[PDB]
């Protein structure tokens, strides 16, 4: 009923809008209602009330309030931070267990000369009247306790603990209650492309935010059928897919979504940088896709335009994918007609082609295509081939043959995605599944300390 939670500021937060409260690290508040990102709060300290960012705050008695502790993050998620650049020998987080409910996980970063980088995780159970442990032989009050143990000698842990996984301020939440904003309110600042139905600007929101503003061509979509699908698209929420913050509902129609630094995977991967990416990071851009893909699978929704040309990157290297569902509303008319043809034939399942059947097995075939892509850095797909080539090939079972430097369980998969029949196609949770457990034969899942 009534709102009882005491939170204490994880970072300092300045007030850009117009009923948000500033504060300071370590500021104690009262949360008086919870709307989303945004919590309307009273300061302990000045009395004074406003929306406070959410994600900047943890309730005071919480583990949130640790520098080492990650709440809401996957074992997977935890290995790519911890694997991030920036963190050394023995870096660490404690996190909530994936497995068990109520106990928590210990993730170390590792290094092997056979195995390289490497995480380590531990199961780090509760006792019954209080208390925690990995080995029975050690058992502490607190994890604090715990971590300072392990920091003065790895007791049998792969290696000592040294320093918490670094952490960067999240993003900050977009205005509450912003969804069709004016057109006034953005700066086009920078054209980053233009395409067949519409361009890409970096502009700036309200000057106070940096935003992508994808702009779509008067008589491209109509603005009632596309209110209903960006509707559906605001609630696609997770981390693996563009986060769209809002919309200009007015021809030319306006999409604002959150500035992806490194442009698109097709640019990166045939990039100086993106060139020297290694296959297991490969790996790991097709694992995320595969996971944003697997979220769409769940919530009954469909890519229907998924290539590495429609997956963003970030400064810090995270696949997101993009135009989510967009080609439903790109309307079939005497004005878009002049762009050409809407679909990438070469990444187009048969059925889709021959029968406007799109469904998310269409979108699996695609996700074979678009690892191919990933594999080769770019390539085109079906090399020496002509579109009019690859569709008569495909009649008659012709498969893109594997590349070099090609892992053939992901050849495999590859081939999965392309049988013939849509049925017989695997779903993006198997895809998921063998993607994020590619290099995990090891099994155990944790380790087996005594
Ligand atoms: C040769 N290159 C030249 C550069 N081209 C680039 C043109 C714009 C780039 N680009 C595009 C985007 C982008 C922006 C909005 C968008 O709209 C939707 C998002 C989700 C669901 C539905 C619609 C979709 C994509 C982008 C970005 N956010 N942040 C940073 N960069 C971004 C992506 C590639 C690509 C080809």
């Amino acid at each position: 009923h009534h709102h009882h939670i005491i939170v204490v500021a994880l970072y300092d937060y300045e007030a850009i809008h117009h009923e948000d409260l500033s504060f300071q690290k370590g500021d104690q508040m009262v949360v008086l209602e919870e709307s989303g990102e945004w919590w309307k709060a009273r300061s302990l300290a000045t009395r004074k009330e406003g929306y406070i960012p959410s994600n900047y705050v943890a309730r005071v008695d919480s583990l949130e309030t640790e520098e080492w502790f990650f709440k809401g993050i996957s074992r997977k998620d935890a290995e790519r931070q911890l694997l991030a650049p920036g963190n050394m020998l023995g870096s660490f987080m404690i996190r909530d267990s994936e497995t068990t409910k109520g106990s928590y996980s210990l993730s170390v970063r590792d290094y092997d000369p056979r195995q390289g980088d490497t995480v380590k995780h531990y199961k780090i159970r509760t006792l019954d009247n209080g208390g925690f442990y990995i080995s029975p032989r050690s058992t502490f009050s607190t994890l604090q306790e715990l971590v300072d143990h392990y920091k003065k000698g790895n007791d049998g842990l792969c290696q000592k603990l040294s320093v918490p996984c670094m952490s960067s301020k999240p993003q900050k939440p977009w205005e509450k209650d912003a969804w069709e904003i004016p057109r006034e309110s953005l700066k086009l600042e920078k054209k980053l492309g233009a395409g067949q139905f519409g361009e890409v600007w970096m502009a700036t929101y309200n000057k106070h935010t940096k935003v992508a503003v994808k702009t779509m061509k008067p008589g491209s979509m109509s603005v009632e059928a596309f209110l209903a699908e960006a509707n559906v698209m605001k609630t696609l929420q997770h981390d693996k897919l563009v986060k769209l913050h809002a919309v200009v509902t007015k021809e030319p129609i306006y999409i604002i979504t959150e500035f992806m630094a490194k442009g698109s995977l097709l640019d990166f991967l045939k990039s100086d940088e993106g060139s020297k990416q290694p296959l297991p990071k490969l790996i790991d851009f097709s694992a995320q896709i595969a996971e944003g893909m697997a979220f769409i699978e769940q919530r009954n929704y469909i890519h229907r335009d998924l290539r590495a040309a429609n997956i963003l990157v970030s400064a810090s290297l995270v696949c997101k994918i993009a135009d989510f569902g967009l080609a439903r509303v790109i309307e079939d008319n005497e004005y878009t007609a002049r762009e050409g043809a809407k679909f990438p034939i070469k990444w187009t399942a048969p059925e889709a082609i021959n029968f406007g059947s799109f469904t998310i097995k269409s979108d699996v075939w695609s996700f074979g295509i678009l690892l191919m892509e990933i594999v080769t850095y770019g390539r085109i797909p079906y090399p020496g081939m002509s579109n009019p080539e690859v569709i008569r090939a495909l009649e008659r079972g012709y498969r893109m043959p594997r590349p070099e430097n090609c892992p053939e369980e992901l050849y495999n998969i590859m081939m999965r995605c392309w049988k013939n029949r849509p049925e017989e196609r695997p779903t993006f949770e198997y895809i998921q599944s063998v993607l994020d457990d590619f290099y995990t034969a090891t099994e155990s899942q944790y380790e087996e300390i005594p």
